[PDB]
């Protein structure tokens, strides 16, 4: 495969440069592309297996079976006395600007996959452009560039999730031996939204930053693709024109949904308008059951609001839902309210919102369950979870020959081609992908190596560790319990399970057999480790160990051979013994 | 190695029953087994590779090669309808019960590797007593049953570091919004005091009664071996005997040492005491510069004290330098003070500890810098953590003909077996290991399963995480950057290292720059991970899981196709990129 590799390389490369690491003269053309300041990618062929045959294989784009070989989009530019000619004459700066497009790469989206795809392109010398433009919510809510995480994702909720951990780590610090009056003590909502917003502030500049400091054009624009190569944009004074790139990244995200009833979009709010809501939401209602809602619902109680998460069937369909059943029910003992089998009719205002104040507005609910009760309520805040959608047209986008899939996401292959040879999708438009912002910063990198490095790695989609920050936590990697069952079959399944408390709590007198983990493992494939699972303090920093050993496959007497570290959480997946099939107590 | 594997394992083994899970003359001796509440091992040979070579080996024991074979401390003791016929005439239990010593197993030391052992034991059917006596301290303190780590280590330990992290967790509070007024705000040590020791006491208690649970005989004695088989007892009344036992586990753990200068056993402290102080420490001298000392020192100074480390030489000699100097100047620029390149000369009273109103005293500390200054102040409390020791005898040991090194540690085999063969040694007095909880725990539960169970795994001493619970936290697994390249040279190193910001830092306004992570690499070994460090908070929980990536032989690849999970500390490990090689910044 080593000919189609190179050939791949030779037309996909902006700037690229075949060497040798002991060569001089690839030396001076790597001193003399410094010193113009032209960024490339590097193939040190002593440095691979097949480097002797890639040699040869260059003869076919060169004429020549020499390092170096400097080549600029698909063309062989020259030997090392040929660069130093370019060099001397002052015809190198020419010579690697030269390019049938506008762009190398144009990348329309500019979040976690977008500014990931760019700035990794960049570092190869292709010249790159990223477009980012946010489309404002129904009541106006608008931010600056990184993404739903940066802004309205990620960043902000592990933030509020932060300030609703310390609520606890405030009654925790009596037990402690800290003397403070907690019936004096209260939460400003707004003061919180502040250092948020101002940590995304900077962010967004810092990404502008660094996308100035790696030479990518940044367009606050719309971009629409039109034809293969052609981006139509829209700037912010409603000016239209066209910009050309023989790469295009598509990683435009998606954006909540709302459900189809009346005084959604007039009064309810979303998870984009929560995070810099200038006023506190007081009693609310969140609509909705996956992480979104109860992440949401999670931190406005522990800082102290009235909270009810209104759930039409079950709690985080897709995982595991044992684990979702313990989520809810510590948050349910925990003061958040659950309007069970219930779904939405209807929203009515009471009052508006309080703008000189900063204060909610009220409003009525009303809704009814599966056994003909109606439901009917007061909130200050209704707060939609219900999923997210990516923006782009079933027809639009089938008119320049992108393909869609049913929910209006991107058919791709394994390497993010669309079915537009050129065109790429990453992050959460491309279907069947795990939708986190590192596989989306991940895939953008993997991608931007591969078109310009000639790098070969694919993005590994696979057992992708996840964390629900509910306030108490939820990781997991691999398969539930139930999808490893309709797998393999249950007789050839392994569960071992424990309950835990974490040492923390046995002062702070929080609940025994509470933090719950588990291994799915398989029987036949030597009790392979097909799903980890935990629910406690930090699950997120427990599981991302675990994922690389799941990666390499590892099986139970892995993690049995494995010492603890005393005392942590984490220690219990190395001394677990109690199987489902037993019976015996987790406790 | 089939037949040395069974005759080891019917030799040694208490109560056994060779068996097939498909037998339903297996399961008749089962059920009588369990009917009569006896304990045994049970080995099913069709669960087996080897098991119909196991049943021929069963032969040169009992004459026969059929399931179910039962024996008793070396003895062939019948088929099915023998067993049953015991049963029947109401002989069993006498037959079960007969020995030539009083215990199969007596431990010596109840602390993390004796309780281990000596339970685990049980659970196979061996008669097992454990022997647990605490020697007061110079200043009388004492306590109940678990050990170092129980009564005075890692549990009072990380919940006086929960303590001190709250202290910061306090401050955070007000960024993320709480009111509180923390001039206001003080801490208690005795409360703090209280709750720890009431968390001990229902541990002391928990392990008594797992003990009477488990059947094992505990005895509130001071053991000594006088023989191989013979251990003389003393117990409270001073009332002494001789017990017999046919193994006998070694494990009595270590004490704090103290320096050979006037004033120190009379006047100062150790770990021993503080979990249990009654006083405040008030204005402290830590002296020491290991884990225990930094530890210390460091929950001290985040509860408000006024905190000095004397430092003879570097600090946390054996780990990883650029490490440990990290650890250091974190609590240097947090408040401790460092006495650096100083010894002890002497300690002086000034004031008696206040034993009514639960004051400390006052005392004087004089002692000399390498330079010739002198250091002279005063402290109110004085803690050594200059090393442990064990406390067996150099003669008397080597008398009974148990070899000890020079350091007074027990020489073992690979399988914890000392110079007299049915005596062996776990925990810290087993020399050469790494003297951690766990380790102590997984080699007397792999101990007595060998002895009892006829398992075959050893207890893996190799790449054993640690955390060191330093106010920023320090985590490693395998080995020191300096130790990598004293072994495989500087050209077959790379460091891949990454400073980072924990998000909940951003709003609190913590450091930039000071939390750090590197991986140690193998460049001829596929960039296999030699050693992993994590200075951070929550650093135990964010290596443990690495540990298992790293016993299945983990390469920075792995490393690199794994996903992170966002947004953590821990997911840094999974991008990073800078080299120390390239002179790059970490920043
Ligand atoms: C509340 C919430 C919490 C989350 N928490 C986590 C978490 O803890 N961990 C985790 O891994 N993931 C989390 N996620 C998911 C994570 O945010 C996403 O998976 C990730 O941001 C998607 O990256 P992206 O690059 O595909 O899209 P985005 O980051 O959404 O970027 C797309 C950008 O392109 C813009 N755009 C759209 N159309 C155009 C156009 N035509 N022209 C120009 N620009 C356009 C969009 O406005 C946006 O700025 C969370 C998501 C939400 C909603
Ligand atoms: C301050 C401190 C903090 C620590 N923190 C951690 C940590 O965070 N994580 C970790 O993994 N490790 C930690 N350790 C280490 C851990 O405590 C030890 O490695 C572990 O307890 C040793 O176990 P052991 O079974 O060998 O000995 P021990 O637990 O010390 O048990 C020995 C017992 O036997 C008794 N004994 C002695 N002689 C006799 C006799 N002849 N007859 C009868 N009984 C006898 C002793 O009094 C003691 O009760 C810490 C240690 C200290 C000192
Ligand atoms: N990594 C992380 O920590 C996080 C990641 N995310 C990302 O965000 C994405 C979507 O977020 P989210 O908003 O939670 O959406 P999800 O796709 O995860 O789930 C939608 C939820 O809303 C409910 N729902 C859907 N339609 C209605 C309706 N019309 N009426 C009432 N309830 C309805 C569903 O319940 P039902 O089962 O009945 O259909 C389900 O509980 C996820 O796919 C994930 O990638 C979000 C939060 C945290
Ligand atoms: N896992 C964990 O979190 C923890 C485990 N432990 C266990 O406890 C054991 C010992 O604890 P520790 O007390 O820290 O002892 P250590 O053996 O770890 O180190 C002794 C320390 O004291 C110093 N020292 C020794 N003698 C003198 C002297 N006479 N004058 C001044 N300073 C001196 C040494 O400095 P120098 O370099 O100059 O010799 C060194 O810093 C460890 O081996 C470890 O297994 C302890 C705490 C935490
Ligand atoms: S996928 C084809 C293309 N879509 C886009 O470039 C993004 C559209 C999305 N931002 C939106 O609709 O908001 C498209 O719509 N083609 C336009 C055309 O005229 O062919
Ligand atoms: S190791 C030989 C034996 N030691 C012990 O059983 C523990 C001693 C230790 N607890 C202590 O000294 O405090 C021993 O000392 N042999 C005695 C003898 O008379 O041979
Ligand atoms: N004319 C060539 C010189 C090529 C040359 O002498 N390079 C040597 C390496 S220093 C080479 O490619 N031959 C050895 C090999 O097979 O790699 C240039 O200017 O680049
Ligand atoms: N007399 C024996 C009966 C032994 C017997 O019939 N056992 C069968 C299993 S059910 C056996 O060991 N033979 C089959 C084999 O080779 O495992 C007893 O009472 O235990
Ligand atoms: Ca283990
Ligand atoms: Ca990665």
């Amino acid at each position: 495969g080593t000919s189609q590799w190179l050939r791949k390389t030779v037309d996909s490369a902006a700037v690229i440069l075949f060497s040798k690491t002991t060569c001089p003269y690839c030396k001076k053309v790597k001193d003399v592309l410094a010193e113009a300041k032209i960024k490339h990618a590097t193939i040190e062929l002593d440095q691979l297996s097949n480097g002797s045959a890639i040699q040869k294989c260059l003869a076919s784009f060169s004429k020549i079976e020499t390092v170096p070989q400097m080549f600029v989009r698909g063309k062989f530019i020259g030997d090392s006395q040929t660069v130093l000619k370019y060099y001397s004459n002052d015809e190198l700066a020419g010579i690697v600007n030269e390019s049938k497009y506008d762009y190398d790469l144009i990348v329309i989206g500019g979040g976690s996959g977008g500014l990931a795809a760019g700035k990794e392109a960049a570092k190869y010398g292709a010249k790159t452009a990223v477009l980012d433009y946010v489309e404002p919510t129904p009541i106006g809510t608008t931010w600056g560039l990184g993404g739903t995480c940066v802004n309205v994702g990620c960043i902000p909720k592990k933030l509020m999730h932060q300030a609703g951990l310390l609520s606890h780590a405030l009654e925790d610090a009596e037990h402690f031996g800290w003397s403070l009056d907690r019936s004096k003590i209260s939460h400003n909502w707004s003061t919180m939204v502040e250092g948020v917003q101002s940590h995304i502030g900077s962010l967004n500049w810092g990404y502008k930053v660094a996308l100035r400091d790696n030479q990518v054009t940044y367009l606050n624009a719309k971009g629409r693709l039109i034809s293969p190569h052609e981006v139509q944009i829209t700037d912010k004074n409603q000016k239209v024109s066209t910009i050309t790139g023989n790469k295009i990244i598509l990683a435009t995200g998606e954006r909540p949904k709302y459900p189809e009833i009346p005084g959604a979009v007039e009064y309810g709010i979303t998870s984009d308008d929560l995070f810099s809501l200038p006023y506190f939401p007081g009693k609310t209602l969140v609509i909705g059951a996956s992480y979104v809602a109860l992440e949401c619902a999670g931190f406005l109680a522990s800082l102290g609001g009235d909270v009810t998460v209104m759930v039409r069937s079950i709690l985080l369909r897709g995982f595991d839902q044992q684990m979702a059943e313990k989520v809810g029910d510590y948050m349910e003992n925990h003061g958040v309210k659950f309007a069970k089998l219930c779904v939405p009719d209807e929203i009515k205002q009471l009052k508006v919102v309080d703008t000189e104040n900063n204060k909610p507005g009220l409003l009525l609910v009303k809704g009814h369950y599966t056994d003909g009760k109606k439901f009917e309520e007061e909130f200050e805040t209704v707060i939609f979870a219900v999923g997210r959608e990516p923006q782009l047209s079933k027809v639009l986008c089938e008119t320049v020959g992108v393909k869609l899939d049913k929910n209006g996401r991107v058919v791709c292959t394994d390497d993010e081609q669309t079915t537009v040879s050129n065109v790429y999708a990453i992050g959460d438009i491309n279907a069947g992908k795990p939708q986190l912002t590192p596989v989306a910063i991940q895939a953008g990198r993997y991608l931007a190596r591969r078109l310009f490095a000639g790098a070969t790695e694919l993005t590994d989609y696979s057992n992708v560790a996840t964390t629900v920050f509910t306030p108490l936590e939820y990781g997991a990697c691999g398969l539930s319990e139930e999808d490893a069952i309709e797998k393999y079959g249950d007789k050839d399944i392994e569960v071992y399970h424990s309950n835990f408390k974490p040492l923390e709590w046995t002062v702070a007198h929080r609940e025994d057999n509470v933090c719950y983990m588990k291994l799915v493992c398989r029987k036949s494939d030597n009790m392979r480790v097909l799903g980890l699972h935990v629910l406690g303090p930090n699950a997120g920093e427990i599981t991302q160990g675990y994922a690389v050993a799941i990666k390499m496959g590892a099986t139970k007497a892995d993690f049995d051979r494995t010492i603890g570290i005393h005392p942590t959480c984490s220690e219990t997946f190395t001394t677990l013994h109690v199987t489902k099939k037993s019976g015996v107590s987790p406790i």
